[PDB]
């Protein structure tokens, strides 16, 4: 039987989107069944009591050379802009994180490509994601049409919604996130929790699948 | 010409134990030229105005729970003890790095050992690591005699061994350290500064190298 893989995910983390593009290359070679989670980061460091890892100068700085390296390593197109810090804490990902749980509740189909269109324009193309007009032209470009995008956006601020992404981002802090992305696998009964994007290779030696680096063939 | 390749590492950092071993295990396969630099912890901390990840609870929990699958994962002995903030936060390796700094002065060719027989009392058995004849264990298992190991212990104390300690520590900060391990590779004109024993998969790509797990053919 295939194993259970939940992958804890912000579109505010760019960390966040070099694991999930790992895992889609492989959810067709492992026998796994990933399910995706669209969570709050804002939500896991406020109950953690954690911080962005940006705010310290050091660390800010090391985060933009880490990202400029795994852009060629992974071959995802990431492009971290300068003013990160203001995109991340000004701007923020609420309406956007509660459109892909509306996506998720609805569309579920629709959630891998509609997550990679909003990561591309924040962390690639370093394109607005607070937006209505910007959320529409993501989902357009994930496949949607102008009315189903334009019906999902009317329920973001629904109860249900909100409702929603407040217990999946509760659920992340109940594994013990503190930050994300964080991967939970299902394996003969035992549950393992994973932080970062570069634990995949230690995920696989856990299945007992094999690692052929962040690209695998075929 | 072999790429040279710098690890700074404190014993009192069980990550950078793994790092180390992972780099000792490659040093004669790929092209590289290994320098170990041993550095403090807490000098590199208290520069770059950052805090044990293990002080937050949350993560506290997260390092014990991963050091137990990187145990089995990469095939080191660590045993993570229930109190390891009060061996890092009150104990510290001050006398230890200094003692490997001595090491490295004047018998470089048992630096290696010497490290790892005091990672192995530290993070393996969990014994004191922090008065002189725990040290002199240490050095003797290494395979020094206890005229040499007593020998180096006694200039422990003196400037040019504390001084040593004192610049490579400043030169892991002037690279950017907040934390350890990190890795240092000279590829070509440029510098690249990898923090964690995670991203070794990465540094092979930077060299050209063949990445093949954490235990390569022996
Ligand atoms: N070395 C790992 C780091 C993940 C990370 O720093 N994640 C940030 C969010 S970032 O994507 O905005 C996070 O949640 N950090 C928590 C922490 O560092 O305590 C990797 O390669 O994925
Ligand atoms: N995911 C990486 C984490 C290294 C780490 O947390 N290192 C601690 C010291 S620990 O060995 O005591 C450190 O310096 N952390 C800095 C930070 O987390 O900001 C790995 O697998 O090596």
């Amino acid at each position: 039987l295939p194993r259970t893989v939940e992958l804890f995910y912000d579109v505010l983390s760019p960390y966040s989107w070099l694991g999930f593009e790992i895992l889609c290359r492989y959810q067709n070679i492992w026998n796994i069944n990933l399910q995706l989670r669209p969570s709050l980061i804002t939500g896991i460091m406020k109950d953690s009591g954690n911080k962005p890892p940006g705010l310290l100068p050091r660390k800010g700085l090391y985060m933009a050379n880490d990202l400029k390296l795994l852009r060629h390593h992974l071959q995802i197109p990431i492009h971290f802009p300068k003013d990160f810090l203001s995109v991340m804490l000004e701007k923020g990902s609420l309406s956007a994180m509660r459109f892909l749980t509306a996506v998720n509740l609805e569309h579920p189909e629709m959630l891998e490509k509609a997550s990679r269109e909003l990561w591309m324009r924040v962390w690639s193309r370093n394109e607005d994601i607070t937006e209505p007009q910007s959320i529409l032209a993501a989902a357009e470009k994930a496949g949607m049409s102008a009315e189903q995008a334009q019906g999902l956006l009317e329920k973001i601020a629904t109860p249900k919604v909100k409702n929603q992404l407040k217990e999946t981002t509760e659920a992340a802090c109940r594994y013990g996130a503190f930050g994300l992305p964080i991967t939970v696998a299902h394996v003969d009964g035992q549950t393992h929790m994973l932080f970062g994007s570069d634990r995949m290779e230690l995920l696989a030696h856990l299945l007992g699948e094999k690692w052929m680096g962040p690209i695998p063939p075929a």
